[PDB]
This record gives C-alpha cells, sequence and structure tokens, in this order.
C-alpha cells in the first residue's frame, strides 16, 4: 500500500552505491511522528524496530548511499557522501510530490571514511526536535519520522547508545553534489544533476528556454529566503558547509545548532567553529559564499554572466523577506521610514542588555499603543525607545487588538531551546520517553501561549 519509485537509482547512475543498512543490537522504536505518518499514508501497524531500524525493507525500496563532496569551513574537503546514512527509497504521494526516506545512523558505507557509520541517541533526539520545531514555525526543513535506540555502544566523547533517525525530505540534493562532479572534472554529470533537479522540482521550466538561468535564479532566492527566516526566529545552523546546503532551500543536517536564548549576533553554538565562521550574524554572508561555490560548478554550461546576475539578486531577496517578517514581528501593519531606525535601535539595545530573543518579541506582542505599561539595566533607554516605538504604531490606525493577534501569530511563545532538548535526552537515556513526546507535542503549537516551563529561559 505505499508507492516507492527508483528514480534516483535509475536516472543518476554512478552517483551512489547500492547497499543495505546494518542493524543495531536490540534496536527498538522509541518515538515516531504520528501526524506525519498519517500525511504520508504509512499504516500505523508498521510502528508495532523493523524498517525504522533498517532491519526490514518495504516493497519497492532499493537502498543506496549517495556520493557527494563539500567545502568544510571554507576549505575544500574532497569526497564526503552518505557516510552514515542510506536513501531507502523515494515515496510518491497522491499530491504528486516525492518524499525521500533517508535512514540516518544506518551503518558503515563506502563514504564513511574513518567514521563508525552510526549516530547517537542525543543527536537523533536533537535533530527530530529541531526539524519538527522548524516545520511548525513555517520554515522549510527536512522532517523527522521515527527514532530507534539500541544497546549498541557508540563512542563519542563518552560511550553513547547507537540510534537511528528516519529522515523524510523532498530531496537530499546538496550544493556538494554538484561540487563533487565539478572538481572531478565531469561537467556532464554536473549538468545531469541540474536537468534531474529541474525535471522533478522545477517542471514548469520549459526545457532550455532559459531553464538554467531561471532555475539557478530560483535556487539563490530560496536560499536567501531560508536565511532570512532563520535570522528572524534566531536560529543558528552552526555547520553551513556546502555539503549541508539543500538545493531546494530546506534546512538540512541538524548538529550543533542553536536557537538564540539571549540575543547575541555573534552567537556561536558549534564549539568546534573556532573562527566564528558560522556565528548567527554571519549566516547571510556565509550562504552567499556557498551559493558562489555552487555557481562555480555551473560555469561549464551556464554563462558566467547570468550566474552573477542571479548571485546579484541575493541581497534584495533576503532583505525583502527579512524586512517583511520583521515588520510583522514588530506589529508594523504599514511601512513608515521610522521603521529601520526603531529596529536598529532595538537590536542595539537588546544586545547590550543581553535580552532573551524569543521572550522579548513575545512580550512586545502585548504592546498597547497608548500605554507605557522591566527587564533592562537601562530602563531609561527602554522607555525612550518604547515611547518612539509606540508613537509610530499609532500611525497604523489599527486596533491594539488586531496588532496583538498578528504579532502573536509570528512571534512564537516557544522555541526549541538547548535545555528543553537536553531534558528530553536525559529522560530518554533513562528509558523515560514521556518528556520527548511532551516536548514534540508542544513544538507543534509554537504560537500558542503556555503555562509550563517550555516558555521560560534556561535555569542557570
Ligand atoms: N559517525 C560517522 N561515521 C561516518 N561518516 C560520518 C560520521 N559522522 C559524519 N560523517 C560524515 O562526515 C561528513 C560530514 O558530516 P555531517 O555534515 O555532520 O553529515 P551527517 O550529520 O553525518 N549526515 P547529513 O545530515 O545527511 O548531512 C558527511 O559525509 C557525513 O556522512
Ligand atoms: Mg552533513
Ligand atoms: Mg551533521
Amino acid at each position: 500500500t505505499l508507492s516507492f519509485i527508483t528514480r534516483w537509482r535509475d536516472e543518476l547512475p554512478a552517483t551512489y552505491t547500492t547497499l543495505s543498512p546494518t542493524p543495531l543490537n536490540n534496536a527498538r522504536l522509541i518515538w515516531h511522528n504520528a501526524e506525519l505518518a498519517n500525511t504520508l499514508g504509512i499504516p500505523s501497524s508498521l510502528f508495532k524496530a523493523g524498517v525504522w531500524g533498517g532491519e526490514t525493507l518495504l516493497p519497492g525500496m532499493s537502498p543506496l548511499a549517495q556520493v557527494y563532496s563539500g567545502h568544510q569551513f571554507g576549505v575544500w574537503a574532497g569526497q564526503l557522501g552518505d557516510g552514515r546514512g542510506i536513501l531507502l527509497g523515494e515515496q510518491r504521494l497522491a499530491d504528486g510530490t516525492t518524499m525521500d526516506w533517508h535512514l540516518k545512523g544506518a551503518g558503515l558505507t563506502p563514504y564513511s571514511r574513518m567514521g563508525d557509520g552510526r549516530a547517537v541517541l542525543r543527536s537523533t533526539i536533537r535533530e527530530s526536535l529541531a526539524s519538527e520545531a522548524m516545520h511548525y514555525l513555517g520554515i522549510p526543513t527536512t522532517r523527522a519520522l521515527s527514532i530507534v535506540t539500541s544497546d549498541s555502544p557508540v563512542y563519542r566523547e563518552t560511550v553513547e547508545p547507537g540510534a537511528m533517525l528516519m529522515r523524510v525530505a523532498p530531496s537530499h540534493l546538496r550544493f556538494g553534489h554538484f561540487e563533487h562532479f565539478y572538481y572531478r572534472r565531469e561537467p556532464e554529470k554536473v549538468r545531469q544533476l541540474a536537468d534531474f533537479a529541474i525535471r522533478h522540482y522545477w517542471s514548469h521550466l520549459a526545457d532550455d528556454e532559459d531553464k538554467y538561468r531561471l532555475w539557478f535564479t530560483d535556487v539563490v532566492a530560496r536560499t536567501a529566503s531560508l536565511i532570512a527566516q532563520w535570522q528572524t526566529v534566531g536560529f543558528a545552523h552552526g555547520v553551513m558547509n556546502t555539503d549541508n546546503m539543500s538545493l531546494l532551500g530546506l534546512t538540512l543536517d541538524y548538529g550543533p545548532f542553536g536557537f538564540l536564548d539571549d540575543y547575541e549576533p555573534g552567537f556561536i553554538c558549534n564549539h568546534s567553529d573556532h573562527q566564528g565562521r558560522y556565528s548567527f550574524d554571519n549566516q547571510p554572508a556565509v550562504a552567499l559564499w556557498n551559493l558562489q561555490r555552487l555557481a562555480q560548478t555551473l560555469s561549464p554550461f551556464v554563462a558566467v554572466d547570468a550566474l552573477n546576475e542571479a548571485l546579484d539578486s541575493y541581497q534584495q531577496v533576503l532583505l525583502t523577506h527579512y524586512g517583511q517578517r520583521m515588520r510583522q514581528k514588530l506589529g508594523f501593519m504599514t511601512e513608515q521610514k521610522e521603521d529601520n531606525a526603531l529596529l536598529n535601535e532595538l537590536f542595539s539595545l537588546m544586545a547590550r542588555e543581553r535580552s532573551d530573543y524569543t521572550r522579548t518579541f513575545r512580550m512586545l506582542s502585548l504592546t498597547e499603543q497608548h500605554s507605557a505599561a522591566d527587564e533592562f539595566i537601562d530602563r531609561a533607554a527602554f522607555d525612550d525607545w518604547f515611547a518612539r516605538y509606540r508613537g509610530r504604531l499609532q500611525q497604523d490606525e489599527v486596533s491594539d487588538s488586531e496588532r496583538q493577534q498578528l504579532m502573536q501569530s509570528v512571534n512564537p511563545a516557544l522555541v526549541l531551546r538547548n535545555w528543553l532538548a537536553q531534558r528530553a535526552i536525559e529522560a530518554a537515556e533513562k528509558g523515560d520517553m514521556t518528556e520527548l513526546h511532551r516536548l514534540h507535542e508542544a513544538l507543534r503549537n509554537p504560537f500558542s501561549d503556555r503555562d509550563d516551563d517550555y516558555v521560560s529561559r534556561p535555569p542557570d
């Protein structure tokens, strides 16, 4: 009753190795995404480790591991690839969409280099929570369908339980796929990937009547829009290597990510990123640098001129999306030219006071235009900014009430803070999944107000 196609396998020969998952020892299902399963037509009986542990294949699957390469922290890293994951198959939905089923933690692969081919419970829990949180914030992302843990030791800085995440996404194409064949000097394979992407994900483009310029122009726009959305909610990816950039503009590969607590533009959550390359405030520039690396691979068959014109459009797209999202977050229903100074003055203040990002915006969503009605060392500077902020609000001539409702629909009450995830992980390792299930539920409603500790700052 589920329909898998062998599209990648049949259309992109020599981009993968066929092979099967390696099962863990005493694997067992600890969580699965019941809502998403209903959307994908997966019978609920399939969840009672089976395919979620890579111990069974469903009819139509033909598992392979993809090859790719990448720049890592700005330096060419050579061959990478699906070193600890496997594309089990591609499921076609009634929508006509296809959805990759990718098993992360599936065992050793020809692409594992010196890696064990395994993922650990804590990283699979964090990735499931992050990708579902992102999805309910309305930001493009891969999705999490299931987690299995095991009794199989996996050694990181300490011994951890081996685990696997069943990841679901429209595609796993990365900028690094193109880079891989470009630097191997196989420009034909580069173009094969472009044509495949256009055929299956930009089919409204008529074949070669400007298809390549228009497609890459959309690729830029989707990455700019993705970054704009991360910035707005205070998400720091932390490992924006070119192999972790999704061609479609999906958030891809959750590792040492971080949603901001205290507002700090130079926030680094990846403690291996010693130069702060992937600090929060560099994500706009880094994503442009990554697009330029992708643009490098297409110069054999796309005019270097059209490539730079598409690269040129990046900062206007990003600024359009960011500006429209911020105006909503500040409750600006119209657009006055006071807006950029009020913003710049807010972010300057928030930074000096180390204000919590999410909480500040959610509290600002209670503002009443005519009232002056506490978290700042310099209350003098706040009430002066708040004063000029509320005066500009009155210019909208819209009610206290509908501004508040607009803001509450774009400023979440809850984000996936590191200490909420940690708490679910600690409980999970002890065999209590209740916290994990409770937190996943809460993240399906980020814009709804809460009474519990899911909306508090971390305890310190
Ligand atoms: N434990 C591991 N064993 C084998 N390969 C690994 C391991 N950890 C990372 N790699 C590979 O090292 C490269 C960089 O890792 P990373 O960007 O973190 O990807 P990943 O989290 O393993 N998989 P993904 O979410 O598909 O991008 C990729 O080729 C990974 O497949
Ligand atoms: Mg990766
Ligand atoms: Mg990773």
